[PDB]
């Protein structure tokens, strides 16, 4: 009908338990896209958990989560599932569902999110390969609406891909809901988006720009790289009022 990922309600489980979060897709062809899951803990904000191809059912994980998260899909119903085992208070956080396209290797449509609280009490309240770190600065940009804003995401290493493209994306998350794609591949405004937003830079130095900051543009700005696996996100930049 129209693009929408419908994640399961909020969970509340005690340690040692397992959970199975659902992600209902509608508005597009389920087997034609990779479903990517993300963990946002407030206190790391964003981490790529894994990918799943609905079509062949093939998975791909971030070492950090492989062995604890199991991604399966069920096709008649157009849904993706992520299961978490042996839960601990560390697992407490918000998990997002995210569809990733091929042309831009970006997350263009996210789920609303599922809050999971791991708790024992009834009611709410060795060598290795280097992963690309994404340093974002500055991480809080206090402003007076109107003035120019320029954030910069630095990549431990070049994001240039063999095919000539550079998979660096900018997302904007408003307190409350899921992140939203602003720019894909360094400087391409996504379906929608304002035009006062422009991404530049190459190699290792990238920059987003808002030559005039408006209120609807206050939140946390996240840059993300998907040229390398694991997919990685910058720390985020808080753009708020003085």
């Amino acid at each position: 009908m129209e693009i929408q990922l419908q994640q399961s309600g909020p969970e509340l489980v005690k340690p040692g338990a397992s959970v199975k979060i659902s992600c209902k897709a509608s508005g597009y062809s389920f087997t034609d896209y990779i479903m990517l899951w993300v963990k946002q803990s407030h206190g790391k904000s964003l981490e790529w958990i894994g990918n799943i191809n609905p079509y062949y059912g093939s998975t791909s994980y971030n070492l950090k989560f492989k062995g604890k998260a199991t991604l399966t899909v069920d096709k008649s119903s157009s849904t993706a599932y992520m299961q978490l085992n042996s839960l601990t208070s560390e697992d407490s956080a918000v998990y997002y569902c995210a569809r990733k396209n091929y042309y831009g290797s970006s997350l263009d449509y996210w789920g609303q999110g599922t809050t999971l609280t791991v708790s024992s009490a009834k009611t709410t309240g060795g060598g290795g390969g280097s992963d690309v770190v994404m340093t974002q600065t500055p991480f809080s940009l206090p402003v007076s609406l109107g003035d120019q804003a320029s954030i910069s995401c630095r990549s431990s290493q070049s994001l240039v891909h063999s095919n000539g493209n550079t998979y660096l994306h900018w997302y904007l998350q408003k307190p409350g809901q899921s992140p939203k794609l602003l720019i894909y591949k360094v400087s391409n405004r996504f379906s929608g988006v304002p035009d006062r937003f422009s991404g530049s830079g190459s190699g290792t130095d990238f920059t987003l720009k808002i030559s005039r900051v408006e209120a609807e543009d206050l939140g946390v700005y996240f840059c993300s790289q998907s040229t390398h696996v694991p997919y990685t996100f910058g720390g985020g930049t808080k753009l708020e009022i003085k």
